[PDB]
């Protein structure tokens, strides 16, 4: 007798305006003020009409797939149109259609991240192929695998917002386009700072409910990321003799990519370590073919960040504690192949979106 | 014994912020991008003054004669600067204060999007005038007719978020306006952008409460928002060989001014039909003298909305269902006059604000 | 047995998000079309930074200071790192870990407004030295005082949301700033846009709960924002003969500042009031060393609204009505004395900060 509780409905809408907000218009203006001043119209039409293709291939299959009972990889197909999907039916403690809305606005976002990077050089028709593809066998079985009760939930992965299913998926996705194939920089910090307010949303969202987690997972989200700020700030001043804006506001990204999978697990403590490490290795990394330096944030800190919730969960450490049953130990080798399997995952599906693109319409803009 | 309920409470000031956010700045930057250069900085001051003019319309006695109990054309005027309501004072679920505050915002967005088309070519005392008249006599009738138990929804008209009160209604007020009357792309999307999330406030917003409809017309709002992009991107690239970025974030709006009505009715399979239709017909409309295409979006858009609700609401069709002895048949009549009392309604008062600011001051800007 | 609400918690958390907002982008942006070209990109760095290392120190000390039991003037350091607040803590009616989260944004956006008016003549680690002192011996113990239970709660000054705290405060510390020491219109709109609706976050959300008074704070906000426009615009086209949009953007803000303190306490006949007294004395003010004109509103309006609260409030004249055996000769002096409480003790700190700044590495950006 699952009862949707208001409160909770209230939360789950904004915090999934929120998420909607992070790509429209957050991602497009933060990758807007960094490409070529030629080729920005370009990308905003690619991120937007990549978008909507992303909200309604969710409602058609998307949701079904992702979070459909099914096996260890993908669910099924008969939420399809979302039908079989009462209008009252409750997930969790909120309405299943804002659990739809929700996971949906993620998926968007995660291709936005993508779209963004390579739409410079992807011709659009090949695009369109591309996120068919990879949202279809990449992004859909690893939410799944991750938080659709697939594979590596069932074996106890930590990933409370995403370092997997967005950062680490998309961050590989992004290399392996590159491998194949700044102009505004106050546009570049406005999306920054919509992608910061934005990831409230994302973060606190991902507790379902408006209860202390989301608490947590807020509270760490602002502690990492200011921790992430000055940590690149400060080697950046070492480095190159003094910060600078795009410094900062890869800082800020750094560390709200670190602290995505850890926010719901671990204490501020572990908030401002984790920050402090996601943004130096954030920096090493942009140091270290990667468009936009998506892999050099993303994927990187998306690892540090799950490498690391794999023990600052750890209640010696301030965190929720881990599982019963479940060590550190064990716990560290959990994330490594959730890691491992992400990489692959999307390396492999990403190669073969690109190339059906490559052998259809062309990757190669004109 | 009426209780408010601060789930709701919270839902609705925080929806009624995202609305405001439409206004200021959503509607603005969007317009701001589209007008000459030279007439940014005149429009953005007659935006904001004519905002902040309806806020203070709308407190002495624009919520009590929209809202208050009266005729079937309008309230009364003993809610004047809201007296007689107790701050306890609850409406729905909500506390009264908060659907003051929210209709508000709706009477604002309304103003904005008149006043932006219309910046650009009409004298700042003659848009003034034209506001106190049409908000007045027009926008306050319209806004009882259908959402304040007055004759249009006293004969059971559908109308979840303003087809009529807000989009037909100050579409044909614009279109008189020009009858007697892009530089910064990046600009425009972003107004865009804000639009399409303040959105969401107004859509689901207009449920009064977060339940199982709010989270229809939110995910409804996803869903043909996202349909109308791609309705009209293809229809583009049919046209014109090519999507463009204006067509782009023009479809959006086209979906999401049809939804507008619908949103709260309908199934997601509505959603989609009416999102595409909207998409398409928003593209028609703009390729068939109107300021910023305002008719050929809102009003053609309106309209589409408003029949296509009296048809998509039937559960047959996957809606909620019309209410007892109505058939679909009868619906539509009642939408068609609905959008028909709407455009003379909106039209001849229109004519008579123009005409007393351009006899009194002057129409034409010096 | 206290008790957390999801109804609060919810919206403490959006409000939050709301006031981060204000910041990150918001005083940015507004700052960011003031300034010269040249000294943006080094102002958005530095308030960015700044804004990082005010999260941090929020965590490490700032909330055990100004929110622990302690004195009349400061708290403890035992909430050191958040330790002893266990997560389900809860306070008022939401978690404790949303205080810290929304009263953390509100030190971010005090030091926002001042880190952007001295950005332009300060160099960055003395800035920085700044912050550390000011926050520190400034906006910690005057929070403590004012919303800590300490010295001037304890003498019943009215401050809903920050005339003193947040207003007067930082509107001194500049002031001793420029003392010892427009190029994008659009610009500076959409930060007065995103400051607006980070503003209800800021007024709403100080009520700690979606109640009656949230909501009436909420529309105390929207109807003294808008009075003040067409106060300051009216002045304006009276002393110039015109409205311009850097008069109604500074309108908007007078108006939001002077209903700061009073929000949460008087009727909207008492909002519509403070806001034209507010936009009249604030044009009246930058018509009167003061960097982007910081005191000439903030200061100037901080003082109007914090005194008018001390008449307003009173349930003759529509307000919540005094505090038993309150007067209002009473209330009025002791928000005179809350008035020059602030303004004497973040003067003595700013003058103590920059000098230790101009000790340490010199004030004089190179
Ligand atoms: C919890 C949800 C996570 C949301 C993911 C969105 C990523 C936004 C960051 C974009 C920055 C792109 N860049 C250049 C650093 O790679
Ligand atoms: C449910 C509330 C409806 C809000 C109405 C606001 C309309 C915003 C769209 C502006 C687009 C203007 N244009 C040029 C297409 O006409
Ligand atoms: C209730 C919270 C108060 C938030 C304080 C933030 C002030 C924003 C206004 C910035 C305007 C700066 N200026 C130039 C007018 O001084």
């Amino acid at each position: 007798p699952a009862v949707a509780d208001k409160a909770d409905n209230a939360f789950m809408m904004i915090c999934t305006a929120l998420v909607l907000f992070m790509t429209i218009p957050g991602i497009a203006l933060f990758y807007g003020g960094l490409i070529r001043g030629k080729n920005v119209l370009s990308m905003l039409t690619q991120v937007t009409v990549t978008f909507a293709l992303v909200c309604i291939l969710w409602v058609v299959y998307g949701y079904s797939l992702a979070f459909g009972e099914g096996n260890n990889f993908f669910g099924n197909i008969n939420w399809l149109m979302l039908k079989n999907i009462e209008l009252t039916a409750v997930m969790g403690s909120i309405y299943q259609y804002i659990h739809v809305a929700f996971q949906g606005s993620f998926a968007c976002i995660t291709v936005g991240l993508i779209v963004g990077a390579l739409a410079e050089r992807i011709r659009f028709s090949a695009v369109l192929i591309f996120v068919v593809v990879w949202l279809t066998l990449s992004y859909i079985p690893i939410a799944h695998m991750v938080w659709g009760g697939g594979l590596l939930a069932s074996h106890g992965a930590l990933d409370f917002a995403g370092g997997t299913v967005v950062h680490i998926n998309a961050a590989i996705a992004g290399l392996v386009g590159a491998y194949l194939i700044p102009h505004n920089l106050p546009m570049v910090f406005t999306g920054t700072a919509i992608l910061y307010i934005g990831w409230f949303g994302a973060n606190a969202g991902s507790a379902g409910t408006a209860n202390e987690i989301a608490a947590l997972a807020f509270v760490n989200t602002v502690v990492a990321t200011a921790a992430a700020i000055l940590g690149w700030i400060f080697g950046e001043w070492a480095l190159r003799g003094k910060p600078s804006l795009l410094g900062a506001c890869s800082g800020a990204i750094a560390g709200l990519v670190g602290v995505t999978p850890a926010c719901g697990y671990i204490g501020v403590g572990g908030a401002l370590i984790i920050g402090v490490v996601a943004g130096l290795a954030g920096l090493w990394g942009v140091t270290m073919d990667d468009p936009c330096d998506v892999f050099g944030v993303h994927g990187v800190c998306g690892i540090v960040g799950c490498i690391m919730t794999g023990i600052f969960a750890a209640s010696s450490l301030g965190g929720v504690g881990f599982a019963e049953g479940v060590t550190m130990g064990h716990q560290l080798l959990v994330q490594l192949e959730s890691i491992a399997i992400t990489i692959v995952w999307s390396g492999v599906v990403a190669f073969i979106g690109y190339k059906l693109a490559d052998l259809t319409v062309g990757l190669r803009v004109p």
